[PDB]
């Protein structure tokens, strides 16, 4: 298949490499690939990361130092910043290169031209699927983990020995997978979980909560505790990921296949439109340019939303219950 | 009629002419007016073009010097940059003015209100309606061409006299014509072309490429040799600009003609709802608005739009055959 | 590929050829066969042509006369009268033969089943895609030029050998190329371009006349300017016949991109409609039917709307106006 | 206005007429132009109407010879068969002519492009507006009668001056008067008639009888009585012929009125879209090939309908009332 398992790690050694951002993920794959043998650097502002780093044994300079002495340079920050650091402090310092490489671990602003680099650097994308708390979990095991790979520009015929490189010199293989893609296919992806399943599972949820409170004189102690204030979900989670999604149902009664097989098939057309909908929206960049924009204005929707869910009912009602079951 | 075909050149005999820019019309208007017997000078940041008009004879000063010096003033640019230009160095300049005048070749930043000069200023246009390649290669024939005119604000009652001189003086009179208009007249037109029949036809011929393919098992070799492969179009459009748009047709075969008529008349009032749509949408000013932002947020859908259309099959298609005619 | 580049020339030496008409097509391709040495006459009624073709140094004879001589004869005359020209001077001629071909440059009396010629003939066909006034153009430069291939019935084996030497014999390559396709494949072609993007076209510019003068207080004279009395558009139709239809875009401003490539997304369901509905009419064989019921009636419909064309208000405006700028 | 009243008789003293046709129109027009003092003469083939027009003084040859001896001609003949009468005998005649009138007392065929004359040919237009038979019963007293006037092709720069000189030779004026008008604006006229007001009239009609007695238990014999089979009609249409078409309700009662008039503004749009799409089905040349086309089938619909017609319900007891009435 398109698939990997293992390779090779010569390209890396030897060059230096500098990681930016200290938070969850630059932190973990920083100190996986300093155990696998590599001369590893830092760049971060003064703050909290800065004296976290270096106390944990790395050796930090700020960023466009850092670029100036790394062959290959990791761009683990957040999506909605990296734009301003690219443009003040590290686009200068590039255009005085000669032969280097640019990860990333998310294709959000470059799938979408936000960030353009030159013609003179590699650019390749690196993408776990696992939060960064549970990956340590699974390295102390010798275990791997998957990602995703991509490339968008070779100028040495060599980038993707290099993405192979990278993901052997995190830990993710051996012991776990690594995929072939684009910078798009994993933006959509990101997104479209973000923008369809999700949200209908919460509307649904409340909806059920609305409706049989105020249709059929339910206590709103007990809607809770059928939808979600038990650890239900938890539960059918672990057996989806490990059993599978369908084979997992045989734990559970007649009943409820009955009624689950026959309402999904029943339902899949209109979900199908939305998801439809919403994954064009996105293709195009529509939604890029709108988050874009709330940026620029002040996030007023973001405020006024995270107001109206935290002020409706069933909040209060969670809010008291959580309080008398002693949960924090 | 409305029409002007000749007019005086005496308002403009003892001034000086700044032109800002040297691309295109810059170089031309301000070559032909020199040979008119004009005194003419240039404004221009250090680059290519500074090299090029200084070579060609012209005393080149930076912009707000060359708007010191000058009773009148030519702003060609283009109409993406020429708001922030006006910003900084022209209006401070501007302030400290008596008795000044400003001309365009377009209306999209005046009509919609994105430059408001002051009351102390007279605000003119002049739009050709050739691409400027072409423009020498008729003005060494002795040969004029077609402009609109047109006035926003008059402080002197002298306005058109000047507009009229400056037609006189770029060669478009005597020999072509002139138009009076306004600046939203010259903007509508510029707009409704590039949003109503050059999409509608790039459409329609890809969706008579899609279907012929996918549905009639055509090859793609042969759908492109009819639609536009060929040098067809041009030849019509030649016929056009000539004969006339309906007189053009009798040189084709009568079934031609039959069809063509029949389906015209038959899809006229669905073409003419869809115009009616955009025409509106200028008019009210939401388009500039639309274009502004999506600067503002970094050509995100721009981009993945070129994309999307190179990617396309008919271009994959188009691409080996033109390499397998030699067409570069 | 399907495609062909170059091929041979020995079945058509020594055999003789008729060549039927001598308008554009029929000159052009009997001078050139009759340069690569090759036996040549010509069948024509006496007119014009006859006393032209006699001077150019063929043999003439009338119609049947030169089917008797022929082992191989074009067919080189109008859609709209080859049906009774073949019924009465060739059919009666060709039941009298043994070994026989026929050559077409159109598929539509054919494709159709108006013209049902013997089993003991090879029916053929070679479709250029030039007018013919560029086709001499280029043979002058020993350039080629593209053609499709099409066989209806093959009796002896040798058909498409046939073809590709008759292709050669008009010079259309080496050079240019050949394509392998059917009859209905080409009359699809020709006919739905002139169907669907022409008529179109026509419609989406007669309706922005029609509006900015009817509802934003334009002037005649200006909208003719913008939307084709300027040469815009044989401009753009050579650089795509050059460059590419969507690199073309490249040299024109980045708005102009922008509402293009949005309005084209846009609209493309709806004129993707319009097209499956005409090439279904077309495929069943209704626009034939349509169009010989008219010829028998006597052209009422076709009468009537060239005269509600050009008493149109936009015709008798270009009128004007051509005679102002001294284009006859 | 564009009205006329009364003409000039000197265009035609000097030259010989020549009348096709001799059954109401031809006969009626011939005698009054002879009454005229007019050098007259007559075409048709030897039949019933031949002896009739011999007799009563007038010297009789057929049509091609009745061409050659005059200078103008009347078409009198139906619409139906003037186009093979047209071909054969006179066009030849009249391509051997110098200066030459051609008069039609309707446009269909020339309008619609079935008649298409040559140049050197001045064609014209004269339609009375009465049967034939009053216009004698008019012409005893000196009245005059309504003509439209219409010119297709003046070679001459004399056209008009024919036409009007003609209207007085045939009696109209003075007394009555003379319209200008196009061929087009009389055959409109003449159809529309006969597609919208008589066949609703007929329809509605019908609708009442067949309701009021399925539904309503009415016996036919009275029905009959109340919708036509009295003379309640003609009042009616003489009344608005004289007085006008609303002054002539005044002498009904009130309740009518009301009803009229409340039902009249009520049901304007649906009979106004209705004579919109006749109309433009006429305007476009379609209704002139249904008709042919028709006559080329051999008259199958026609046949059917007026069978349908005669055995229907209404018809049976129609005829079953004149026959007890005494009525033939
Ligand atoms: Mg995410
Ligand atoms: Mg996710
Ligand atoms: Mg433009
Ligand atoms: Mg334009
Ligand atoms: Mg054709
Ligand atoms: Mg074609
Ligand atoms: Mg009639
Ligand atoms: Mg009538």
């Amino acid at each position: 298949d398109k698939t990997v398992l293992d390779a090779n790690l010569d390209p890396l050694k030897g060059k230096t490499i500098g990681v930016i951002g200290y938070g969850n993920q630059g932190r973990v794959q920083a100190t996986i690939m300093r155990e696998n043998g590599l001369n590893v650097i830092v760049g971060n502002v003064k703050d909290k990361y800065y004296e976290l780093a270096k106390k944990e044994g790395f050796e930090v300079y700020e960023i466009d130092e850092a670029v100036r002495r790394s062959d290959v340079a990791l761009l683990l920050i957040p999506d909605e910043v990296m734009k301003e650091v690219y443009e003040k402090k590290i686009a200068p310092v590039l255009q005085g290169k000669k032969e280097f490489v640019l990860d990333f671990a998310s294709g959000y602003n470059v799938a979408f031209g936000l960030i353009r680099p030159p013609k003179s650097v590699d650019t390749i994308m690196v993408a776990p699927r696992m939060v960064g708390e549970g990956i340590m979990d699974l390295h102390k095991q010798g275990k791997g983990y998957p990602v995703l790979l991509g490339v968008k520009q070779d100028a040495s015929g060599k980038a993707w020995d290099y993405a192979k490189a990278i993901a052997k010199g995190i830990g993710a293989i051996p012991g776990g997978i690594a995929v072939i893609s684009s910078f798009e296919e994993e933006a959509l992806l990101d997104l479209m979980s973000e923008h369809t399943w999700v949200p209908i599972l919460f509307g649904a949820i409340k909806a059920c909560y609305d409706i049989a409170v105020k249709e059929y004189g339910v206590s709103p102690e007990a809607a809770l505790l059928e939808f979600y204030a038990s650890g239900e979900l938890a539960e059918i989670a672990r057996l989806i990921a490990e059993e599978g999604i369908f084979n997992q149902m045989v734990h559970h009664s007649t009943t409820s296949q009955y009624g689950t097989l026959t309402r999904m098939f029943k339902y899949y057309d209109v979900v199908r439109r939305i998801v439809e909908n919403e994954a064009k929206y996105i293709w195009d960049g529509s939604f890029a340019k709108e988050w874009s924009l709330e940026q620029q204005a002040g996030y007023p929707v973001f405020y006024r939303l995270w107001e109206l869910a935290t002020q409706s009912e069933m909040a209060k009602a969670e809010k008291e219950l959580y309080k008398l079951l002693g949960r924090k």
